[PDB]
């Protein structure tokens, strides 16, 4: 284990973005120094610019950081991907000692201790080095656009050495949007600022920045020739806003994958790997148009440095040209609707063109000529011949430019475009992409594939790339010059050009077509309609008839893709358009292979691509489209009609019940009740009586119950509509069987208010998780009668498709692992089903309704976990070192990513092999499973880091809690005071008060008379309560069993919830012996977790005479022994004054084992005087929360010190007597030989050595000690 220590430093400096080091905007920054003292910062490489320095440890190492303050504004250093303990200011229920970490003031320091451990290590299906960061998390939004950020790095045991040797050269990326209006370090306009606007200093725009420089101002990156340099890229967005990062002629290598581009979600770690076999100046920009306006370009200096079954290469000749045609949008639709949205398309008006266009489409030919076209399919629309090509193969693009216009062919993927046999480019031309082929030219290009661009052995079989028209980079694709390009792999495609086995090779283009940009507009204007002076330029709808979200060049379900069933097929999605956002593109029941995963929903970037793989079975006619509302709404949907190609019952019952749900502002002027429709599950057919949730679903919220069901386990899900609406019940994974019937009508399942449908369909294997997964898969299921809007109602919920033999028989789940959904989405409830009444009953006069005010829209708006706003969704709680998966899913629209964090915790995702993550991001339709080890207990918080989403308050409390602190809370030892206790009601002997166990006399719990009489105890701090105890009870002569009681708890007094954990019923059932005298201590499993528990006897045996005792350890779960008689700690630890050590008894140190017995059974010193003592070694610095002191009985004689004390010691040497306010506090040690006596440590030591010095005793000293607490920090 190295100790790798750092000094970090906040400072305020004065960055200026553009010019190397725009406007000099005020940014804070971690700076590095050289040591304590604070003096000389370590000098920085120039590549680096805004961003913290890179802190990098091993497996097993520990780092021990320094951070000081030196701002104006408080700053925290939270890191992601390590281990440590108690830098965020939440609620976590922890002392003043754990809780500086979370903020620093400015003018003080903290030392945060990240050690290191095995689970952060990275596993041998990893890269070397695994990419993590760390921030300020003092506000989150303000710290990041404020610059407050560094790297981290976790790589493998050793192999920083290695690096040393053969150097990686690994380079550290910030693509940060870093926004002066929302930082820490905004315009200090807002002080005074009444008659001095804001607004003036150009609203202090974003920068979006690749290290703190805008424009190609990267001074630093500099490559090597051959050489895979390595790449750590880190995304800093607090508004959720992605990126598409482009390097020249390089493709990167993420997870051994052939990524064309970097998808920077907003905050994002990954770790890219390109082979730089050029030389020159590359670019490294965003892509998306909207953002190629912004300035996120970097310059890659690539420089020398010093050195140390087709399976031939075949031509492949083409002949396009481009074409001029008149193309219909939806030529076989019916009439536009009334005034809808499908008349401002497909309708001819004084503003209004229609759906004809005039445009230009890449057609192919079979001459060198160009005068006889080809076959071209009503399925390809658009889309202009298919090029492909393996890896190593020259494309001989024969091209003529037939059209009115200079267009040019030029590919995306490949990167070697060769001009046939060597000619001369005109001047002004570097390139062949920038061709300006004039009209009649038959300029031709040769297209070589290389390894660099070609698909790797983990990507898929080909590679969805396209080819198009580079004259104008907007223009010419919405033009219509767009076409398909398959860089596919060796072996698998011939020298004819249909793929090996082409089963259907099917392309679709998921793209908008912005007729406002086209080059023939005012031909279109002049052509097309009425009267051309009635156009408008500026005309809002004009320019929205304008606009065409078509798949393959068709709008309104106009393109029928006519698929085979029982039929293997292909699917490359190329979402290359005007969009300037991510496509959650979905096929309707269809889980595809997408990154050897099945998923029912594929993310496609603007100017993407990526193949998905499915079998086709399930009959009947689907719709294709994008999960996005308004697009589908727009026309982006297709008829997937897939008709025959003619050569453990789990019963579960299911209502959309309408119950008024409120996002838990109860417990964080009247709160604002909202009306939503959520699925139930119920007991039987009738729906009478629901299926209550105990402690362990407590957790699931707004979403459904857990529709659990093994490999080839029929589920069988009965839904009736309890609600207004006609609501609907559908999954992606549900097999509609049923529909092979009849063939080709549209699937309808639209559920009338109180009406029933029945679904019923069995789980196959792709739906369940592969080998190479997890045990459980998670899904969801959902209303398609609006999904949207069903889903912005709160009809979600999770469909647990697990493996054989995974599932617990008796309880229905797997129990060795804890299952824990979540869901994360934004709730806007302006555009809920019942917002018309929700608005009503939660907002009157002189409420200002305005459904286009922002800060309306914004309380209407709730960045809720599974509905639950601030920290407030219960039923999160999980053992210590036992394992755990998590069911991450999210799905709304498209600002619905978020960056699932775990506070000091990681998380491995078996997607496709064992990969390690820290901070995972979600996309709308996106259902994965990881898996957690918890490693700490106490109070961690699950919040997503987008910025905005934390703010608002998207975060959640769980509760790890140790298994082994089942000590008594204090009922009998008299630590919980009589007043605490109350009842209602009592026997004619039995007191409320004298309920304590093992108390004098025939009293020992607490009993009454009269029927329905509660018993409640006041704990006055929330405890998890692990059970309660039963033993025999009897009094005057009447032997009596456990009284079958019934608990209920409360962490306020008002909120009774009965306990029934394990059990199905709505309550559970609190049995045991049966005559009078069985042990049979009741076990909370799970927990009960309030301030105030309450026993209510049902079962009246006699009349209610039982045995109690609450066993329970507080919330940190620190009450753990730190084990004495599991022989923790060694014998050489464990030191004397002086012993007794004989033959048959020896008396050492060695032997204070607690209830230990024999002739060596503790430790008895030779001399009897106060001033010995039983030092114990840690060799760590522990927090000890008590000492058991206990005696021994020796043969005979009966020995027990009777008072100690404690003298604590980091070192050995600097021994402190414990005193309680300046006095002594000697501990009463033991009045007898065979029971301990507990003596809390207020407040706890935390200490690596401790004394026990036996002030009295009796006869000779004897200590048969046992020591609490539980690991801590060191004081490095």
């Amino acid at each position: 284990s190295a100790t790798r220590r750092y000094y970090l430093g906040a400072v305020e400096l004065s960055w200026d973005y553009m010019q190397s080091d725009s406007v000099v905007y005020k940014k804070t920054l971690f700076v590095e120094f050289t040591d304590h003292l604070f003096n000389i910062a370590k000098p920085r490489p120039p590549w680096m610019g805004l961003l913290g320095p890179t802190i990098q440890a091993e497996v097993y190492d520990t780092v021990v950081i320094t951070l000081k303050n030196m701002a104006s504004h408080p700053v925290s250093l939270h890191a992601v991907g390590v281990s440590y303990w108690k830098g965020a200011e939440y609620d976590d229920q922890t002392s003043q000692r754990e809780k500086e970490d979370d903020k620093v003031f400015p003018g003080g320091s903290h030392t945060y201790v990240w050690q290191v451990l095995k689970e952060n290590g990275p596993m041998a299906s990893d890269p070397p080095c695994l990419t993590y960061s760390y921030l300020s998390h003092v506000d989150l939004v303000k710290d990041l656009n404020s610059g407050l950020i560094g790297a981290l790095l976790v790589c493998r045991e050793g192999s920083l050495a290695k690096e040393k040797t053969q150097t990686l050269h690994k380079f550290i990326l910030l693509f940060a949007v870093f926004d002066e209006g929302k930082s820490w370090h905004s315009e200090t306009n807002n002080s005074l600022t009444q008659d001095r606007d804001a607004a003036s200093a150009r609203a202090q725009p974003k920068m979006h920045t690749v290290n703190g420089y805008v424009n190609r101002s990267l001074p630093g990156l500099i490559g090597c020739h051959r050489k895979s340099v390595y790449w750590h890229v880190i995304g800093m967005g607090t508004t959720p806003e992605v990126h598409s990062i482009f390097l020249e002629g390089h493709t990167f290598l993420v997870r051994n994958h052939r990524q064309a581009s970097l998808e920077i979600s907003p905050i994002t770690f990954l770790t890219a790997q390109t082979l730089l076999m050029d030389l020159g100046q590359f670019l490294l920009f965003c892509h998306i148009s909207s953002h190629q306006h912004d300035g996120m370009e970097a310059y890659v200096k690539v420089d020398s440095c010093p050195e140390e079954a087709k399976k031939h290469p075949k031509t492949w000749v083409h002949y396009i040209a481009a074409e001029e045609e008149d193309w219909d949008y939806a030529p076989l639709v019916l009439a536009p609707d009334d005034r809808s949205y499908k008349s401002l398309y497909l309708n001819n008006g004084p503003q209004r063109i229609g759906r004809k266009y005039k445009k230009v489409r890449f057609m192919a030919y079979t001459d060198e000529t160009f005068k006889t076209r080809e076959a071209i399919q009503h399925e390809s629309g658009i889309l202009g011949p298919l090029l492909y090509g393996e890896v190593g193969d020259t494309l001989l693009i024969i091209f003529k430019n037939q059209a009115s216009r200079p267009y040019n062919i030029y590919p995306h993927g490949i990167t070697d475009v060769r001009p046939l046999h060597s000619g001369r480019l005109p001047k002004g031309v570097k390139h062949l992409k920038d061709m300006p082929i004039l009209p009649g030219e038959i300029f031709k290009y040769k297209w070589t594939v290389t390894v660099e661009d070609g698909p790797t052995k983990s990507d898929p079989r080909c590679l969805t790339r396209y080819y198009s028209s580079f004259v104008n980079l907007e223009r010419d694709l919405a033009s219509g010059l767009i076409g398909p390009l398959l860089i596919c792999y060796k072996e698998s495609v011939d020298q004819r050009g249909n793929q090996m086995m082409s089963d259907k090779r099917n392309v679709i283009l998921f793209s908008v077509f912005d007729e406002n940009r086209s080059w023939y507009l005012t031909e279109n204007i002049q052509r097309f309609l009425p009267n051309p002076a009635g156009v408008q330029p500026e005309d809002p709808e004009f320019q929205a008839s304008n606009i065409m979200h078509s798949i393959n060049g068709y709008v309104f379900d106009s393109l029928q893709l006519s698929v085979c069933l029982h039929e293997v097929a292909y699917w490359y999605i190329l979402s290359v358009g005007a969009q300037t956002d991510f496509l959650s593109v979905f096929f309707s029941g269809y889980t595809f292979k997408h990154k050897m995963v099945y998923e029912d929903t594929l993310t496609l970037f603007p100017f993407s691509g990526e193949t998905v793989f499915m079998s086709m079975e399930n009959p009947g006619l689907w719709i294709l489209g994008c999960h996005n509302s308004d697009f589908r709404n727009r026309g982006m949907t297709a008829l997937l009609k897939v008709s025959s190609c003619d050569k453990k019952t789990r019963h579960y019952f299911i209502a959309a019940v309408e119950r008024l749900w409120d996002y838990g502002m109860s417990s964080s002027g009247s709160v604002p009740q909202f009306k939503k429709v959520v699925f139930q599950e119920f007991t039987d057919g009738s729906f009478t009586q629901p299926l209550y949730r105990g402690e362990l679903n407590e957790h699931l919220g707004l979403l459904g119950p857990y529709i659990r069901a093994e490999v080839e386990d029929n589920i069988m899900v009965t839904f009736k509509n309890q609600a207004s609406r006609p609501y609907s019940f559908y999954s992606s994974l549900i097999s509609y069987e049923e529909d092979q019937r009849q063939g080709a009508e549209p699937r309808k399942n639209f559920v009338k208010p109180n009406e029933t449908k029945t679904y019923f369909w069995k789980v196959q294997h792709h739906m369940a998780p592969t080998k190479d997964e997890f045990d459980c898969k998670a899904w969801a299921y959902f209303s398609d009668v609006d999904l949207e809007k069903d889903v912005h109602s709160g009809l979600i919920g999770p469909l647990l498709v697990c493996r054989t033999n995974t599932l617990n028989p008796a309880h229905g789940r797997q129990v060795t692992v804890q299952e824990f959904a979540l869901f994360f989405t934004i709730f806007d409830e302006t555009k809920s089903w019942y917002f018309t009444e929700n608005m009503e009953r939660n907002c009157r006069a002189p409420c200002n309704i305005q459904m286009e005010d922002p800060t309306f829209k914004e309380n209407y708006r709730f960045h809720a976990i599974n509905g639950y706003i601030m920290d407030t969704l219960p039923g999160l709680v999980m053992a210590q070192d036992q394992r755990i998966r998590w069911y991450l899913l999210s799905m709304g629209s498209n600002e619905n990513i978020h960056s699932i964090h775990f506070s000091g915790h990681v998380f491995t995702v078996r997607k496709k092999e064992e990969y390690k993550m820290a901070l995972y991001n979600l996309y709308p339709g996106v259902f994965e499973t990881v898996e957690m080890l918890p490693s700490k207990v106490g109070i961690w918080r699950v919040e997503c880091l987008i910025g905005e989403h934390l703010q608002a308050g998207m975060s959640t409390l769980f509760l790890v809690y140790s298994k082994k602190c089942q000590t008594p809370l204090g009922m009998a030892s008299g630590h919980i005071r009589d007043f605490q206790i109350t009842a209602s009601g009592q026997y004619g002997q039995w007191a409320p008060k004298l309920a304590r166990l093992h108390y004098s006399g025939s009293i020992n719990a607490w009993s009454t008379k009269e029927p329905f009489s509660w018993i409640k105890v006041d704990l006055l701090a929330p405890m998890i309560i692990h059970g309660i105890m039963t033993q025999g009870a009897r009094q005057k002569f009447s032997s009596l069993y456990i009284s079958q009681f019934i608990i209920m708890y409360s962490l306020d007094g008002k909120k009774w919830q009965t306990y029934r954990g394990n059990s199905t019923g709505t309550l559970m059932v609190f049995f045991g012996n049966v005559d009078s005298s069985g042990i049979k201590h009741n076990i909370f499993n799970p927990p009960i977790i309030a301030r105030y528990i309450r026993l209510h006897p049902t079962h009246y045996s006699i009349r209610s005479t039982l045995r109690m005792e609450l066993m329970g350890c507080d919330l940190n779960s620190c009450s753990m022994p730190l084990g004495m008689e599991s022989k923790a700690i060694s014998d050489a630890q464990i030191t004397a004054s002086s012993y007794l050590t004989n033959m048959f008894a020896t008396w050492s140190p060695s032997q204070a084992r607690l209830h230990l017995q024999g002739r060596s059974n503790a430790w008895r010193p030779q001399v009897n005087n106060p001033k010995e003592w039983l030092q114990v070694d840690f060799q760590k610095t522990m927090k000890v929360t008590g000492v058991t002191t206990q005696g021994v009985k020796s043969l005979l004689t009966s020995m027990y010190v009777k008072e100690f004390l404690i003298s604590s010691s980091q070192d050995g040497h600097q021994w402190t007597l414990f005193l309680q306010n300046g006095k002594v506090k000697v501990f009463q040690g033991n009045q007898d030989s065979f029971t301990p006596v507990v003596n809390a440590l207020d407040p706890p030591l935390l200490t690596r050595y401790l004394r026990i010095h036996p002030q009295s005793w009796a006869h000779h000293i004897a200590l048969r000690l046992e020591v609490l607490g539980c690991e801590a920090q060191d004081l490095y």
